[PDB]
């Protein structure tokens, strides 16, 4: 599926299932018709392994584990900000070059 | 988390039609000169790429895969582009180009 597929916005995350505050990560994810694929989450924060996505094509919503994290330092106007990329457990490398693709290219 | 950079260079239908600068090459930087991964072009008919070298020891010939289709929104309305993977990239950096190719042009 194509990269123009591929979008982010913020969404939810927790340490565990039900200890999910709502957006305290950028979640990058594919749309197609009716719902989304959530790929990988960034998060200022470390400890995280899971997930609370929008159900596709319905109301509510999902929760998936995460994998562990990947951490990055940022440029920021705030001096260098740390950042933690997590994908979701068992994202095939082309996936995943996708967002670190994209990641890479869009800051620092 | 490894940046990827832009670069005009030279691509033809075979090694010696290679002269000069009909397309755009994604490359890194890997601790001693440029790893490049694809190139994009308005010719869909490439094989080969021609590229120098930073002592300049001479060139470096590398083969394409077959082309992939995307339509990029212009000033100059829409023009088509064809994306071209080095010959035996893997996954993972495809899917980093593509990442970034949607950050860096208009598809769509």
């Amino acid at each position: 599926l194509s990269p123009v597929a591929l979008r982010q916005m913020s969404c939810a995350a927790g340490t565990t299932q039900t200890a999910c505050t709502d957006d305290n990560a950028l979640a990058y994810y594919n749309t197609t018709k009716g719902g989304r694929f959530v790929l990988a989450l960034l998060s200022d924060l470390q400890d995280l392994k899971w997930a609370r996505f929008p159900k596709s094509d319905g109301t509510g919503t999902i929760y998936t584990e995460l994998e562990p994290p990947c951490r990055f330092v940022t440029d920021t106007p705030k001096g260098p900000k740390v950042k933690y990329l997590y994908f979701i457990k068992g994202l095939n490398n082309l996936n995943r070059g996708m967002v670190l693709g994209s990641l890479a290219a869009t800051v620092r």
